[PDB]
């Protein structure tokens, strides 16, 4: 109930009573997105008694998990740096992380130190925010620029003497006005296609981090919402429609219905 305390839903996962962390805040900290993936993979175990958990608790669990990862062609020297780099930006996942997306593919983002937690834990970060290839106008306008970059450029555009840069200026502005809930249809398709069937990942949209997976060839996000705390029958929520209706499922990915 209080601000760095979170509630522990217990749910029958791959045979066993498994914990999962619920947030009503729906913030921009990835800790739960990552942590939930870990509890699901059973890399972290909570005593069954357990009801609430602190940030500081999760944070410990995560640090020991990272320092516990056995090395394995991969990065050689780049591994050991990767660990130290993870360790040095580890205390920032608490306070939550700004992500600068690229519109160019579901896996592309401007690299930041926080990306090392994900990269090391074998967790992919994906996003849905892709510029469609049906509008060659806008693909070229936005181009290979980053988001925080696009806004910089849009502004230096409104002020250019070349009118063509105010054309691109207004095109790029347009795409952001239109695609502002940050999942294009194109995004969804590409991202559906792209995730490994079965594998747990982290889905970014509207400064929010979610735990994702692919199943029977569609996407589902784990239900961190706290309202559905009592309801174990409620775990996954479909991500089939870009904007529309969700069908809640039990851990076995079959339909469930709330009290």
């Amino acid at each position: 109930m209080e601000p760095d305390f979170f509630c522990v839903k217990w749910i029958p996962w791959k045979g066993e009573q498994t914990p999962i962390i619920t947030q009503s805040t729906n913030g921009p900290c990835p800790l739960l997105a990552i942590m939930n993936i870990l509890f699901l993979q059973w890399k972290v175990k909570l005593p069954p008694q357990k009801e609430v958990i602190t940030s500081d608790e999760l944070m410990a669990h995560l640090g020991n998990c990272l320092l516990s990862i056995k090395p394995q062609e991969g990065l050689q020297l780049n591994f050991q740096q990767n660990v130290d780099d993870a360790m040095t930006v580890l205390p920032k996942l608490a306070t939550g992380l700004d992500v600068n997306v690229r519109f160019t593919g579901v896996s592309d983002f401007e690299y930041t130190p926080e990306c090392s937690v994900f990269d090391l834990l074998g967790i992919p970060l994906y996003h849905g925010w892709l510029v469609d290839p049906q509008s060659p106008e806008a693909v070229r306008a936005v181009g290979k620029l980053s988001y925080n970059q696009l806004v910089e450029r849009i502004i230096t555009c409104k002020h250019s003497s070349d009118t063509n840069l105010v054309t691109e200026g207004l095109i790029a502005e347009q795409f952001l006005e239109t695609t502002a809930a940050q999942l294009t249809y194109h995004g969804l398709c590409e991202l559906t296609a792209a995730a490994k069937e079965g594998e747990l990942s982290v889905f970014f949209r509207n400064n929010h981090f979610s735990t994702m997976t692919k199943h029977k060839s569609h996407l589902y996000l784990l239900v961190t919402d706290q309202g559905f705390l009592q309801e174990e029958q409620v775990v996954w929520e479909s991500l089939h429609n870009v904007d529309g209706d969700s069908c809640f499922c039990d851990s076995d990915f079959h339909l469930s219905h709330s009290l």
